[PDB]
This record gives structure tokens, sequence and C-alpha cells, in this order.
């Protein structure tokens, strides 16, 4: 999947972080062997060599961790609307669906400005580096009986996922 | 999966809603057919005739459409650590990763209490019957050319999510 | 401030909460007198002899620890708008905005049925007594220079924060 | 209040944020007399001539609105810890706490690192014009008895509210 900008999105770690958070809930669940398993899923997705994880970076975003980048794992939308007669905006809006359909993202964005409604993007990142660590790390304090640690480590990597919430510039 | 209390958790209720906010995004980044497409999912999901929904109804909660009732969807864990001196604490704490190993749910919840942590259980819940309707409205607004107010109905969806977070009684 | 069913919430316990997050930030900006100073603050408020804390009580409710309660500290709705024509739906907001004006809880809520608005009331909860002694336990924690721990103290009382989300049954 | 690298915060943008969530509550809540006050108190505090907005500018963010920016008006830190053993995290984190006491936030950043702790700023920021732009239009429509509409309105500034999480970079 790719941002209104037309930048990747990574499934596989989106999915790995829905591994993460699994896993952890499984350890208080008495399965230790189920939060192996997902976060060997996770370590797996977050590490699969055939993957060019470059495609998912935000360049313009400086990870915590020296020699680390953000990575996109989802996009959502956020939109605020302004108070307009019923009428003005019914109309407004009508040509803002004929955008959408037409596949006009830029055309999209202004009509609805006409309509009073800005259009706010929330890009999910994780750090790439600082993630596979927090997984792999959790995976070896499982392997040594550690599982609170681990899971407090599983939490971490949840801990960073942030929010860039930018407005819409195509 | 299930919930401490061997409750049952849908999976498929999950990827539903997954699909919603995929379905959303794709509306205004300008790809309105694999925004049906996700919601198309999504209904099949959430109205699998296989299913048994029974399973997954919260009964303590009362949806606020009537005949409604919630489902889980998802359960996570909050720890809350007091203060201990280390020594007492990673003595407290190597036994309740004892009681995980054990699968002995009722063992790790005592034993993190004498290690100064208390475990909270969130449940994300949805209404199953509210969020169908706006799932099956939203597509049936998708083929009348309506993506604008197909996204409302989506959205509202969504925010019908709702996190019950219960202390953990076995 | 009062629930929709006339329940007291707390203002001096919402205002404690934000004092937590104020000086739990100060630790790491290098203000350690700030912080220990908005600490004590959200002590005294939270400790308020002369308040009457039974008043904010949610009594179906069970606490992590044993014999501590959970208090209400702030409320916020939630809508879910149902797909309607233009026109029905204008008539039927109308006849709300007539029932808010009249003080009408009961019957707004009905009024918005009809205009196909569910409605949910978010109840912002913290455990009375385990946060008194986080903020306590942080404060003496800070008077031993322990400024680190106090801030993890700071943090679990923020992530005891709980929301039920109920449907409204006036 | 300042953040980390000493930027102004303001306090009078976060109260009026409180204020206008508390106003959309007193709507529903049949309290539409007390929602007014409470707008107006927002409005009053946004609208201050006697403050210098621009000191609160994040200047490095476009604000959906032309011509418009972002303000900050909270800041709050989210850690990261690295596993380590207990005997070696213990010093690392009695150093880090002699540089908060010292108010050395350079030096308490490097120190963390060294107890493999990374740290993350959370700036709340809010659209000022925008902002100002759905109170003063809400307090018009509850002039007008439109009392759902203004609801609208409050819950779009309240949507609008963004987090930057930035790593540290003094
Ligand atoms: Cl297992
Ligand atoms: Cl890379
Ligand atoms: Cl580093
Ligand atoms: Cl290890
Ligand atoms: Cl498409
Ligand atoms: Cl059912
Ligand atoms: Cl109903
Ligand atoms: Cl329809
Ligand atoms: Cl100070
Ligand atoms: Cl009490
Ligand atoms: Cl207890
Ligand atoms: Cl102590
Ligand atoms: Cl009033
Ligand atoms: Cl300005
Ligand atoms: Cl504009
Ligand atoms: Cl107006
Ligand atoms: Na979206
Ligand atoms: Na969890
Ligand atoms: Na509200
Ligand atoms: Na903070």
């Amino acid at each position: 999947n790719v941002t209104l900008n037309n930048d990747k999105i990574s499934g596989q770690a989106w999915q790995a972080m829905r591994d993460i958070g699994m896993s952890r809930f499984e350890l208080f669940n008495g399965r230790t062997q189920k939060a192996e398993q997902l976060a060997a899923q996770a370590e797996k997705l977050l590490n699969d060599d055939s993957t060019d994880w470059n495609l998912y970076v935000k360049s313009d975003k400086k990870a915590p961790v020296e020699g680390d980048h953000y990575i996109r794992i989802n996009s959502s939308i956020t939109v605020a609307e302004d108070y307009l007669p019923a009428g003005q905006k019914n109309d407004a809006i009508n040509k803002a669906n004929q955008k959408m359909k037409e596949g006009d993202k830029k055309g999209t964005i202004e009509a609805l400005k006409l309509a009073g409604v800005s259009v706010i993007e929330n890009q999910e990142l994780i750090p790439l580096q600082q993630t596979r660590k927090d997984v792999t790390t959790a995976l070896s304090l499982m392997n040594e009986g550690k599982y609170y640690q681990a899971g407090l480590l599983l939490k971490s990597a949840q801990d960073g996922i942030v929010v860039d919430s930018q407005s819409v510039q195509l």
C-alpha cells in the first residue's frame, strides 16, 4: 500500500507489530510457547531479506538510535469540517465525490477545501532497527525463561510507534 | 484466541475493523474500487454464517442499539509496577516467570502482586449489528458514488470501538 | 461536574493527573524541583481531607488493588451517526437541539436516536488509593534523588487511567 | 512551560482545548448555557491580545489552512528501555539521576543512552487560527440554537490536535 504521496507502506511491519502485541498478551495468558511463535513470526517479517526496506523509510525523520530510520507501517485520514449551510456543502461534497471516482487525489483535496474540509494524513511509523532489536532480544529472553522481561521489551517496541500527522501537500 | 478468563475473541471481526480503516483511507487515496473491495471483505468477515457469533459476546455490556451486543475483538495487558528495592523485585519476578512457564494464569497474577505489579486486561469491543450496518450501508453509498458519505460511516464504525479495562478476576 | 446520570466527577483528581504528567516531563527537562512542586500539588489534591471522595466512586467497577475504588475524573461523548437523507436528518437534529435547550437529557438521547445518532458516554477513571500511593512514593523517590524511578511511578499512575465507555441509560 | 529545546508551550491554549471538550459534553448534558460559558472562556484564551502567539509556533510544520500555524500546547516523554543486566543498568540510571539533579538536559539524554534508554519528546500541537474559527463559529451556532452542529465543530477542534513525536536533539 502507498501514502497519498505514493510512498510505500510496509504491510509486513504492520503485521509484525500486531504479532508483537499478541505475543505480549500470550505471556500473561500462560501460553509462553504461543508467545514465542508470534514473536518469531514478527522477527521473520521485520528481517525478510527479500524485502527492500529502503522503500518504506521516512527520510525526513531522525530515529532515536544512531544509524536507524523510521519506516511507514500505516496511513489514515483525519478530516476537519467547517460549518457550512446544508445546501452549499452538499454541492461541494458531490464534486469531491467525482474527483475520488476519477482517482484525482489533488482534485479531491481541492474540492474538499471548497466544502470546508481540511485533510490530514496520519502516518504510523516505527524505528526499524530498534524494533528488530526489541523482538530478537525478547525471543532470547523467552528462551532463557525471562518472560516478564521479554514482555517489557515487546511493550517498548509498541511504545515506539509514532504518528506523523501532516497536512496534504501533493 | 481467548481472554484471560478463556472467553473467545473474534479474529475475523478484528480483521474486519482493519479492513474498514484501510477502506476509508483508499477513498481519499483515489482508489475507490480498492475501498469497495476492502469493505466487501469486512462485510463477509462480519456476516460469516459459519461463525457462531454468540461465542464472542460480552454479555455484561449493553450496546447502544436495541437488540445489539458487543463482541470481543482483541485483548491486551496493562501492568502497574509499584516501586520495590531492586533485590526484592527480582526474586518476585523470577517466581512470576515460573508460573507463566507453567501456564498458571492465577499463579502468575498472584506472583506479580508479590512483585508489586497489578494487571489490567483491556478488551477491545465492537457492537456487532451496528458495525455490520455501517459496512453494508457504506458499500451501498459507494455503489451510488457517495464516497465521502461512505467514509463517514466507516469512521463511525471505528469510533464505535470501545475498550473495557478490567482488573483480573480469574 | 456531573455525568449524564448526575454522578459527581472529581475536578481535583483530574487536575492531579495533569500535574502528574507535567511533573514527569520536568524530571527529563532538568527541572527536578519543579517536578517535586507539581507532584506535591497532585498529592494535596488527591488527599484533600475536606473532599468527600465517596461522591466520585464508580461502585460497579473492581479496582486492581484490594480495598481500592475507581473514581470518575472526566466524561466525554462519542456519537455514531447512521446515514440518513439530508432532509430527514435536518428535521430530526432540529428536534434534538430543542431538547438540549430544554435541559432534557432523556429527550435529547431519544431525539438523537430518531436522527440515527447513538450516544456513548466515556468516563475516565483512576484507582484512587493506587494513584495516591504512586504520587507519595514518587515524591519520596525524588527526595532520595531517584528521579528516573520516580518518573516510572508517575507514568504508572497515568497508565492506570481507564475509560469506561457505556451506552446512555438514564 | 518550555520544551526540551526551550521553546515555549501555551498553557492558555492547553486550557482552551480542555474547555472545548467540557463545552461539548455540556451540550449533551442538557447544560447549553454552561457550554456557552466554557466555549467563551476558550475563545478568550485563544484570542488574548496580550499573548505573543509567535512564541508558541512550531515553524517547521505546515498547517492545513493557508496562513495558519501549529502552536505547542503540551510536551510529554516516551522512554524505550533496552534489556540490560540488573547491575549494569542500576549504575547507569544512577548517573542519569545526577544529570537531572544538575539540570543538564544533554547529559541526562547521554546518560540514559548508556542505560539503554532512548528518549522521545511528544509535542501536542493545534492549528491556531483553525481552532479559533471552530470556537467562534461554535459559539455563533450556540447563539442560534444549533447545539448539535456546535458540538460537531468542537469535536473537529479536538480532532485537530496532533502529536509530533521527535527524538531529542539538543
Ligand atoms: Cl502455548
Ligand atoms: Cl534501511
Ligand atoms: Cl544511539
Ligand atoms: Cl539476553
Ligand atoms: Cl482502485
Ligand atoms: Cl449475536
Ligand atoms: Cl435503538
Ligand atoms: Cl443508501
Ligand atoms: Cl526546577
Ligand atoms: Cl473512598
Ligand atoms: Cl492487591
Ligand atoms: Cl522509597
Ligand atoms: Cl446550564
Ligand atoms: Cl501567529
Ligand atoms: Cl486552505
Ligand atoms: Cl453560523
Ligand atoms: Na482512514
Ligand atoms: Na498485551
Ligand atoms: Na465531549
Ligand atoms: Na511526560
